[PDB]
């Protein structure tokens, strides 16, 4: 099973903010509050905003802050890229070990989604190729957050900002870049040809093997360009040189070598599953890393 | 569309790890009690025996570095209950139910007392549940939270050959014909469940998926006899009666969906996909859906 992280430590950071008649969520570290920018928008605003004029215009009382049943009281503000962080009169007590960190594609992570500061619900992600986030989002999940969490240690890499238009989900790390080309606008921006991330894929054969399935490997091999010309014509992801070297050690593991993998995913995709499956799923799953698959 | 977990924050703080002689597994603390499964007293045992043998010292209590002293012990059913010196002050409300095959929970995942991660499970028909479990997350436990309340439902005994999990309620009632012993045992075979996967298509239609419905109805009759042919559950006019919500809210009648369901399973998604899937899902519930 695809497993999220336990959701605990973030769960004692999540607070809702309104600024006018607009509420989505916070993120409370130590006496500092995250939140999106937008939460400085009207309606009429949407479409072209400008930010620096739209927050040189309020002051620390138009912030409302609520932990729970607790109103924080807000005494400054300042905009990072597309984030506001709100320094407020008290430091979380609930605040956990944690750092910011921004990531790649293909990388995976957990989601708290959130409703005007409550969690509702959580799940596992990956960073797509194209920069977005095939995600659950209520009507009012702005501001949820997407961490990992290594030895009680949690790392905050995403944001969430919006949906596009297609359904999917755009953001931005912790110090308000966003991920791929989105802006906190209301334009007509869509998400690029979105592609299988291959490196997962690979490893989560690997993770079959370990498992006993051995069913798709075949008898042949390939050379990395031709393993790239074919996968891309299933919209597949190119395979790098790093991604080899990071698949070396499962393929130490288990005694085949990455481009003999490759030559079998060649002929799953010539042939699909023929009604089979492999670790407990009937397609190709490709949200789960290298570094997951060891663990 | 994806399957969500409940956060799992409450039940985090009451995890525990019990050891006896040689073998650890997973607790839960609420109040001054910790409940287990008690196969952590298991070197076919007579269980009835081997607890009166066992004394307070012989359990060994962690809730992380603390040491908690067992001052009581006692068995109901298929559970240990370890009567401990300190209540949890991390005690969440909550209750202890027993659910149904179909119907879905979240499980912490534990490793010997600390959680590791959480996911969305449903009880299969066939009473196993196809989970991940690591080692050691025997006594891990499942449940649903609804308005700051926790409804226990299930907690982990044992991985069946077949790679899924068998396990009990809190009150240590077995869910399925299983035992806790080394016999060799199986699952039954399984079963879709069927009220989910037409939840699961209102789902779909509610989202914009439209084409798979089409212009027919069938009988709940002719309907099962498709169903029982494809190893699907049957449905019942309690199931009917339960998508009333979802038909009223899209204006699709259940026996409606259902001819759109006869027809997938005959004929296929044929390079269609519903939510995003080339099979159906058959592990969210009807209230998952209006939620
Ligand atoms: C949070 C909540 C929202 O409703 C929005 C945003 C955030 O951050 C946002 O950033 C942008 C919009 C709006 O432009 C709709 C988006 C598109 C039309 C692409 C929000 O609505």
């Amino acid at each position: 099973r695809k497993m999220a992280f336990p959701s605990g430590k973030v769960e004692g950071c999540m607070v809702q903010v309104t600024c006018g008649t607009t509420t989505l969520n916070g993120l409370w570290l130590d006496d500092v509050v995250y939140c999106p920018r937008h939460v400085i928008c009207t309606s009429e605003n949407m479409l072209n905003p400008n930010y620096e004029d739209l927050l040189i215009r309020k002051s620390n009382h138009n912030f409302l802050v609520q932990a729970g049943n607790v109103q924080l009281r807000v005494i400054g503000h300042s905009m990072q890229n597309c984030v506001l962080k709100l320094k407020v009169d008290t430091a979380n007590p609930k605040t956990p070990k944690y750092k910011f960190v921004r990531i790649q594609p293909g990388q995976t992570f957990s989601v708290l989604a959130c409703y005007n500061g409550s969690p509702s619900g959580v799940y596992q992600c990956a960073m797509r190729p194209n920069f977005t986030i095939k995600g659950s989002f209520l009507a009012g999940s702005c501001g949820s957050v997407g961490f990992n969490i290594d030895y009680d240690c949690v790392s905050f890499c995403y944001m969430h900002h919006m949906e596009l238009p297609t359904g999917v989900h755009a953001g931005t790390d912790l110090e308000g870049n966003f991920y791929g080309p989105f802006v906190d606008r209301q334009t007509a921006q869509a998400a690029g040809t979105d592609t299988t991330i291959t490196v997962n894929v690979l490893a989560w054969l690997y993770a079959a093997v370990i498992n006993g399935d051995r069913w798709f490997l075949n008898r042949f091999t390939t050379t990395l360009n031709d393993f790239n010309l074919v996968a891309m014509k299933y919209n597949y992801e190119p395979l790098t040189q790093d991604h080899v070297d990071i698949l070396g050690p499962l393929s130490a593991q288990t005694g085949i070598a990455v481009l003999d993998m490759c030559a079998s995913l060649k002929e799953l995709l010539q042939n699909g599953m023929n009604g089979r499956t492999i670790l407990g799923s009937a397609l190709l799953e490709d949200e789960f890393t290298p570094f997951d698959v060891v663990r």
